């Protein structure tokens, strides 16, 4: 029963996930300037083009867009990372208002929502393994701000309507997630967690420096969305979002000067 209310939210995950105070929890504030410029990092490579998303699923705390995981059609590799990494699901956390909604922050700038694409170690051969190890995760974060539309985003705005409740599913075949990648691929990468219980230390975080823009009319659409099942109180999907951890013992690796 966690979440993200007045009784169930972040400052509360601890009582029941204890590593919520642990030595590499996400997410963290990028300190620009203190980022320090690695020129032996990579350049990342995001393989796409095979992708093939199955689902769409209102899971009480965020929608997730599903993948099909069982052999390497969409696959993130080089940056920080060793090894290959699949893409199993993306998902975003978003605001009440265009002012908050990040997970991460900029020199502790708020963007209106986050995309999270997430993908698992291929050597340990399932999510339900790898979450279990500290290299077990790359998750790919995107900044949203609000300006133009996506056009990328829209068939997934347009299908919310069908799961705007707890438990909802809904297919979703032929998504292609390179529609909602930034031009540029320079990032920020730091080892962390899962933002979501378990909280599990996992998690290789590579975060784009561009953002992509999404229009109010899309991001509004988000907020329609509820955390409650069908015939519960309707309760609005919004401020989804765990806040800025402390960095502990942590240095941020930028890819680009
Ligand atoms: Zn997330």
């Amino acid at each position: 029963h966690w979440g993200y209310g007045k009784h169930n939210g972040p400052e509360h995950w601890h009582k029941d996930f204890p590593i919520a105070k642990g030595e590499r929890q996400s997410p963290v504030d990028i300190d620009t300037h203190t980022a320090k410029y690695d020129p032996s990092l990579k350049p990342l490579s995001v393989s796409y083009d095979q992708a093939t998303s199955l689902r769409i699923l209102n899971n009480g705390h965020a929608f997730n867009v599903e993948f099909d995981d069982s052999q390497d059609k969409a696959v993130l590799k080089g940056g920080p990372l060793d090894g290959t990494y699949r893409l199993i699901q993306f998902h975003f956390h978003w605001g009440s208002l265009d002012g908050q909604g990040s997970e991460h922050t900029v020199d502790k700038k708020k963007y209106a929502a986050e995309l999270h694409l997430v993908h698992w170690n291929t050597k340990y051969g399932d999510f339900g393994k790898a979450v279990q190890q500290p290299d077990g995760l790359a998750v790919l974060g995107i900044f949203l701000k609000v300006g133009s539309a996506k056009p990328g985003l829209q068939k997934v705005v347009d299908v919310l309507d069908s799961i705007k409740t707890k438990g909802k599913s809904a297919d979703f075949t032929n998504f292609d997630p390179r529609g909602l990648l930034p031009e540029s691929l320079d990032y920020w990468t730091y080892p962390g967690s899962l933002t979501t219980p378990p909280l599990l230390e996992c998690v290789t975080w590579i975060v784009l420096k561009e953002p992509i823009s999404v229009s109010s009319e899309q991001v509004l659409k988000f907020r329609k969305l509820n955390f409650n099942g069908e015939g519960e109180p309707e309760e609005l999907m919004v401020d989804n979002w765990r806040p800025a951890q402390p960095l502990k013992n942590r240095q941020i690796k930028a890819s680009f000067k």
